[PDB]
């Protein structure tokens, strides 16, 4: 995190912040709750109350990420609707504005499609986490039985050491202890192997999505040169638009670069 | 778009799709509507019914992108909650799992903060679009007056050419035509100059966010090597964790790279 | 298709569209359904509900193309009626108009006859498709039996592995598997050989019909020069018509060209 040695909510600015000052906080952060939905905030609480004790926090994480997934599909549909609206609105303006808006809407629709693919990959990762949630929830009854049986052993040996079930309960306890030891070993292996794999898949999806949107942004930034900021005096008017071929070539190149992109084609090199 | 010469919904696979087959569609795409909220789908319709005719589609786009912004802040809060839940859940597991989960939660919280910054930039871009929406909505009464006055001229010249207001209405029409010509010129300039600038700012925010999340993904992928997939037999147990310094160095390097990142530091080079 | 990189229903204009702007949409596209008939839209649904599962979409295609054929015979009868009506109406006008209308009606009747011949060829192609529909519908019971028998094998081997019918059912399954393999091979060969042949015959009929109507259109366009656009002042009147021989020669040449036309005589050379 970009925090600092301070007792205030202010954070340490970065190079981008120094070059570009941050905008004021969004006007869409209205004071209702930031909730999004009542079911959104109640599903998590319902999942975190019932079920096995061991599989409680993990179930909460699964439900929270399911809400993440729902909100992401909502924002993907919203963004594709915004692209459609921009494409529709581009008609009323000049030819150059119309073409630029159409290409920008195409790029935003492509971004929405990539978001949907990332949504599918995120659901795959969520199911991978659900598997470990289920196995830990199934493991929990073993240790619950172990503690119940050891409590019974302590109670019987305290109330009457010369009980008829003097050693049968102890032998059952030791075999349950062996079963619980095997269960704990397999739980550790599976949890730690599907955490490092589900999160690896999630990070692969993250980097692929980020690279694709970065390519989209770069190609749109290069396309935006066809639009002109030259202002016209009220009497005058521009000559006819002639940059159709340039826009066509740039969108063809964008599509080709997106198709060619692979895991090894990522230019991001962390240090 | 990655479409193909086909009459089916199937799309042309890319290099990543060929290398990695796509997962099945998400189980969170439940059949209610995909709506998200009733207000979400009614605000747009309300904005697209009233107001000036010219500033109707643009108002719909503004409202749709406001819904985009709300859903994005919702998903940012959801993701930060997921990071907090993962950090909390990391306690119950081994020391290495605890440390890895803590660092992953830190990275996800950083991603959420970057999402919030992108949300602020998106709201700035939305306000930039709102400015052109307002100016076109103010321009529309001029042309509405022009058409009303020309309709009155046609009606008067058809019903009785020798009307007392024979030429005063024509002179008022020509001065209104000059005003409308100036208005159309300034509307074209401002719309086409704030579209190429608001979208340029939006694409700058997009590429910055994408590069930052790509760096986060790469650093997390490099951090995930400290986690081990080696399985332990039920009897045995590992030696104590000793990779604290490696994780500390990798998160310090991630923070330094994020702070150092600037607009010119982007390694994405579109063709 | 002549689509474009756009999010609107507008299509990319062609050279003919640039030279000749497209007319407004037809006034005969009235809002009832575009149905044509209740039986037209219910026959397909009835065919697509019953019958073998494999021979379901193909039966729907056969029924839809039967409706195509019925509507084509309807339009051929309608066009021949239009030609008859034009020939009848030509009497009330001048001699040149009468002769031109008579020859145009002859050409339209010839076009209707060619449409009827194409209708017969289309029905032949539809019967060719019906043959493969029937063979796939007969093949489907084999695989249905195979799945039923393998389901029985799984059920018997799960409920009681030491069943009296331990291996007789397996041997019956393997012989059914051999029969189904032969059936699948022959189905693939026949389907893929009668698709490439029925569609080849259909395309031969298409190109022959198109060339014949193109020759008819060219000959009618050359005949329309006998009609004169010269306007007469109210007092004056033209001399008597004398272009009977020219029209006779042009229709004789049209008939000779239509008779001489063969498959190798087509001047259309695709690239």
């Amino acid at each position: 995190m970009h925090r600092t040695y301070s007792l205030r909510n202010s954070r340490a600015p970065t190079a981008s912040q120094l070059q570009n000052p941050p905008p004021p906080p969004s006007t869409t952060k209205g004071r209702f709750f930031g909730k999004g939905g009542l079911a959104y905030s109640f599903r998590r609480s319902a999942a975190g109350a019932f079920g096995p004790e061991l599989s409680r926090k993990l179930s909460q994480l699964v439900k929270i990420e399911k809400n993440v997934l729902r909100s992401m599909e909502l924002t993907a549909n919203e963004r594709r609707d915004a692209a459609k609206q921009l494409s529709i609105w581009g008609l009323e303006n000049d030819d150059d504005v119309s073409d630029i808006t159409d290409k920008l809407g195409v790029l935003i629709y492509e971004v929405s499609e990539l978001d949907d693919q990332f949504i599918d990959r995120y659901d795959q990762y969520r199911l991978t986490l659900k598997s470990i949630r289920d196995i830990e929830g199934s493991v929990q009854p073993s240790r619950d039985r172990k503690d119940k049986i050891t409590d019974k052993i302590a109670y019987l040996k305290y109330k009457d050491p010369q009980s008829p079930k003097i050693e049968v309960l102890e032998q059952e306890l030791v075999r349950a202890e062996a079963e619980s030891l095997v269960a704990e070993a397999q739980l550790s292996n599976i949890t730690r192997s599907k955490l490092r794999a589900a999160f690896n898949y999630q990070f692969d999806s993250i980097i692929e999505h980020s690279e694709k949107i970065a390519l989209i942004a770069g190609y749109g930034k290069a396309l935006l040169e066809l639009l002109d900021d030259s202002p016209v005096t009220p009497g005058e008017t521009r000559p006819a638009y002639d940059g159709y071929e340039a826009s066509k070539q740039i969108i063809i190149d964008a599509e080709s670069a997106l198709n060619e992109w692979t895991l090894d084609s990522a230019q991001v090199k962390p240090t």
